[PDB]
C-alpha cells in the first residue's frame, strides 16, 4: 500500500466550491479501494495498491470530484483583479 | 430643535472603513451642538436649532468624519466584478 495522505474533510468542497452532502468524500475515497480513517477534522487516506498516482490530497480531490461530476460544479465568475 | 434621529454607534466606522476610538461618534456629535443618548448599541441624536441640515443619520457620519479628518481613511480597491 502507498504511504497514507492527510487531507482536511472539507478539502474537496473547498476545491469543487461545492458544499457535497456529509460523508460524500469518504465514500468516494473508500469506493476507489483506500483505507480512510478520521481524526477530529483530518482524514488520513491509504490509497489502494493499485492507485500509485494518488500520492498528494490534490489526488484525492480528483478522484471525489470526478465521481460526483463536474456537471455540479456551478459557474461563479471570480472577482475582478484591479488590472 | 429638529427631530431626533437613531443611529448605529458603528456606522461612521462602516461608511469611512476606520475603526474609531471608543466614544468618537458620540464625542463628535456633542461638540457641533447634538444631544446624544445611549440605548445599547443605538444612540438618539437631536440635533441644535442652528444644524437643520442633520436630518439623517448620512448626516451625522458626514460631522464624524470631517472632525476626525477624511486623511486617515485608507485607501483600499473595491471588489469590482468581471465586466
Ligand atoms: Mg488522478
Ligand atoms: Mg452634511
Amino acid at each position: 500500500s502507498p504511504p497514507p495522505i492527510r487531507m482536511g474533510v472539507d478539502v474537496p468542497d473547498r476545491i469543487a466550491g461545492v458544499a457535497y452532502p456529509q460523508g460524500t468524500t469518504a465514500r468516494r475515497l473508500a469506493q476507489i479501494g483506500a483505507v480512510v480513517t478520521h481524526d477530529g477534522d483530518t482524514l488520513t487516506v491509504t490509497p489502494p495498491s493499485w492507485r500509485p498516482d494518488l500520492r498528494q490530497p490534490a489526488d484525492l480531490v480528483e478522484e471525489v470530484l470526478r465521481l460526483e461530476g463536474l456537471e455540479v460544479i456551478p459557474s461563479v465568475l471570480p472577482p475582478a483583479p484591479a488590472g
